[PDB]
């Protein structure tokens, strides 16, 4: 079997037939894929709808004893059951192009990808990263492409890549768990490919867990079997994206003041796993934020964010278009900030 399509469900009764129909409609031999549904203890008739398809599909159907609260444990249970040469995770409210498995199979037989990104399309207003799907590419890296900007598991992974390297979703960390999963796949993959010929994938609490995942990602990058300068650059790119687009961006302007110490402490533990030499590699505006996160100093961290957002700085000059900023009295100057 080429493929195991892995589907975590939870009270998906109103929309699961869209996914199930798109899998039944695959222009691909039924003998060469299975559909692995693990249900997160739904209280509706999800399982009964799923059963209607057991003749159109090779279907494995499981259900957890109690709701795990997220797709991590369901997907892990399915991954242990998968016998496909490759796995594809599709969420219960999404669906795929009828030629997805056929095209992916042909691309894999031509290029032997270990991780294969497949172009996504947002429906009903949803987006959907795009900057890495402008072209089809048989081989990309973390440094010459934009793959680090999509870490959802809505991708194709060589089953043996995951299992031989013990790559599973963290079950006890309910936030951003797929970022660690896909980062680990990327870092262990001998070949990462991007297939963009058509739209294939149609897409529809405290921060302790969140920043533990981020810290595990930092440790994972730094420990990979890659050149040292390349690890540092990869970590810098991950930090660029994380501070620009994650919940970290602007948290000191949005989070209740009483809760920001808890944020800065958990963020600080993440950034403290980033060696300081890496700060020189990150976008300059983020350097004061890395500095005050490591020191776990929320007052100065918040002044930086507030200064950026209102254009006021305690002391600054401009040298060839870039600012040298002292954000508060007695604090270090940060130089060359765009
Ligand atoms: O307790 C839960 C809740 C969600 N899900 C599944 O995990 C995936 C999370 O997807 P969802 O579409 O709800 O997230 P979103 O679209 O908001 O990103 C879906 O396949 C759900 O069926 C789950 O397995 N357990
Ligand atoms: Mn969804």
């Amino acid at each position: 079997m080429k493929f195991s399509v892995i589907v975590p469900t939870y009270n998906s009764e109103k929309y699961i037939t869209e996914l199930l129909n798109s899998l039944a409609k695959q222009d691909f031999p039924k003998t060469e894929f299975e559909v692995v549904v693990v249900d997160d203890c739904s209280t509706d008739q999800t399982l009964q709808i799923v059963e209607k398809y057991r003749n159109k599909l090779n279907l494995k159907v499981s259900q957890l004893e109690t709701n795990s609260g997220g797709p991590g444990k369901p997907r892990n249970v399915a991954l242990k059951q998968a016998e496909g040469e490759f796995v594809l995770f599709v969420d219960s409210d999404d669906y795929i192009n009828k030629e997805t498995l056929k095209d992916a199979a042909a691309f894999i037989d031509e290029h032997h990808s270990d991780v294969l990104l497949i172009k996504m399309k947002g429906v009903n207003g949803r987006g959907v990263p795009q900057s890495m799907f402008k072209e089809t590419a048989p081989e990309v890296t973390l440094l010459n492409s934009r793959i680090i900007y999509t870490l959802s598991p809505t991708k194709i992974y060589r089953t043996a890549l995951l299992k031989d390297n013990d790559i599973y979703f963290p079950e006890e960390l309910k936030s951003a768990e797929d970022q660690l999963f896909t980062m680990k796949a990327y870092l262990n993959a001998n070949r990462i490919s991007v297939l963009s010929d058509k739209a294939y994938y149609y897409a529809t609490v405290s921060p302790e867990d969140f920043y533990e995942v981020m810290r595990l990602i930092a440790v994972e990058i730094l420990n990979a079997d890659l050149e040292e300068a390349h690890k540092d650059q990869i970590l810098a790119e991950f930090l660029n994206r994380h501070f620009s687009f994650s919940r970290t961006n602007g948290f000191s302007l949005k989070v209740k003041l009483e809760e920001q110490p808890q944020w800065i402490n958990a963020l600080g533990d993440f950034i403290q796993a980033v060696p300081e030499r890496v700060d020189a590699l990150v976008m300059s505006k983020l350097r004061p934020l890395l500095h005050y996160a490591r020191a776990k100093d929320i007052d100065n961290y918040r002044t930086v964010e507030e200064s950026y957002r209102q254009g006021q700085y305690y002391r600054f000059d401009i040298v060839d278009g870039k600012l040298n900023i002292q954000f508060n009295e007695g604090e270090p100057y940060f130089e060359g900030i765009d």
